[PDB]
């Protein structure tokens, strides 16, 4: 029984943006080769000297700006990320360093694409165990400087931008309900970025340090692993799909989220995404796409909503959730 | 708020070639003499070319589930505290979970330097008591000699690298659990840091190249004047005193600093397990080592009371309480 909720949103997204354009004078390809594939337009890209923790502070002061409350209350900062400033000190750490918050803790999380929704599922646990009352999970990525923008099938997909959520303890009504879980190690091979190490079964990575996928293989897993525990999660709760107002899956390619959507009995009427102008944000994707649905008056409060934040691993968490702002 | 987790089990694994201190003097302009004299330090151990951290934390899993009782098939959340991961994305604990197969768990990397034990069992024990996970495996392990500039002796000669699980799951009898203090000091960051895709610091260019930067002076002022006044509050926090406590577990980061922090917290350097004589500076491990030398040499028993404080690169920290449930 929950005693957490969600009550404040914030996002920034660096001002550069990264048209389609753009990438067909860089890489062979075309406009309508990548809407067609991937549903994405335009993506931000950060500045040569603006990095994720940049991005996070920018995304906390939106949210500041935006929550009538306070935040010198915050216990714990959760950064969900995989271009951190530096191996230490983390983004966490910066993102306390800027605001100065007297007593609270700092982690960096890595879960890639399902940071987000992992950040969630602990403040959650955190605050339901009554450690925690306010807590900051935040996702924040500079996908840009990793990106290997010789290659068509993957400088295409991926931008920057940063996106933070407040969550409280309530002990009135659940903010959480419901979440699911898995992890697919054999997958690894699939979806990757090296770092310390080069090679992964005894083969060399290929990639020379930037990210690197099997765009299929991963889109197979989605589609083979999602539908079967979005029904999970609603039998976990109680529910019904009809109670369920909003979808928000990671917003990695939106060919992917309306395959997902086929094989889920679920309407893409109902699925929030962000991929058109902030392309994939990895664990970001999900905040975007909250947000611009807050900003758009399609998402209200109480309404019921399942976040399915899945990636590198490969490995997810998903979650049902009762807005609560 | 009462806590329903409990550590059950536990397993290391430290690598095999050994980096004394002799060998040190002939790398860098050091003597043996002062490196016991300044750091407590006489071995550390270093990994092959080709095993790496989610190689020594998967060893260090078998270490624990060759101890343990029970399965660990119904693991259902895997945490490792990592610096020092294989890979950027693909998770230390997902590669874990690939060695070992179980079917339903998720898999975290977590990074709070030398603190992500205690980050990462403050995690488990709210996961636990929270009702959304029963088993939950919390691994540190860090291969720091591949991020150590080997031609500073001021900073080569402290580390080392090895892994270390514990095991937490669901006890409602008796908490294994009873106080955490937690405390971030983001203004400290430029006094242990290692670069990752930024290379300046607010302003001025980092050092190093890519390798472990620390500034031994300022760390060991913050935390001389932090770990004893949160030392105390744990205690207030679980309603203790001293005299209930049996071993204080700090990151074992310098015998010098350990000793100087039981000096200004009145608590006697007799009750604390350290593993810096034969392991170095292990960063999150450190704590894990010190706990696992302290069961084999039948020094720590269940039921005991101990404290385990982990400080590190943020600067950051994450200070527990718990009942030793094995």
């Amino acid at each position: 029984m929950s005693k957490a909720k969600i009550t404040a949103i914030g996002t920034y997204a660096p001002s550069r943006r990264l048209t389609n354009a753009d990438l067909e004078k860089i890489v062979d390809t075309s406009d309508e080769w990548i809407v067609q594939r991937t549903g994405m337009r335009e993506r931000r890209i950060a500045d040569e000297h603006q990095f994720t923790s940049d991005l996070c502070i920018e995304a906390v002061k939106n949210l500041k700006s935006r929550y009538k409350g306070t935040l010198d209350d915050v216990d714990m900062i959760l950064v969900a990320t995989t271009t951190s400033d530096y191996a230490f000190p983390s983004t966490a750490c910066r993102v306390q360093e800027y605001f100065g918050w007297e007593s609270t803790g700092a982690l960096d999380i890595n879960a890639t694409c399902a940071g987000l929704t992992y950040g969630l599922h602990l403040a959650n646990g955190l605050i339901t165990s009554g450690l925690h009352q306010k807590i900051l999970v935040i996702a924040g990525e500079t996908l840009s400087k990793v990106t290997d923008y010789t290659d068509r099938t993957t400088c295409v997909l991926f931008g920057d931008a940063a996106g933070a959520l407040l969550v409280e303890r309530d002990e009135e009504t659940p903010g959480f309900l419901a979440s699911v879980q898995g992890t697919s190690g054999n997958g690894g091979d699939i979806l990757y970025r090296a770092g310390l190490r080069n090679e992964i079964n005894g083969v060399q990575l290929v990639g020379s340090g930037k990210m690197v996928q099997n765009g299929r293989e991963v889109y197979k897993w989605a589609a083979r692993t999602v539908p079967g525990e979005f029904e999970r999660l609603l039998h976990k709760a109680g529910l019904s799909s009809d109670d369920l107002d909003w979808f928000v899956p990671h917003s990695a390619n939106l060919r992917m989220i309306e395959s997902i959507c086929e094989k889920t009995p679920f309407p893409i009427e109902k699925t929030l995404t962000s991929v058109e102008h902030y392309g994939n944000t990895s664990s970001v994707s999900i905040v975007l796409a909250l947000d611009l649905a807050v900003k758009a008056g399609k998402l209200k409060k109480d309404q019921i909503v399942l976040l399915f934040g899945f990636g590198g691993g490969l490995t997810y968490t998903g979650l049902l959730i009762k807005w609560g702002m």
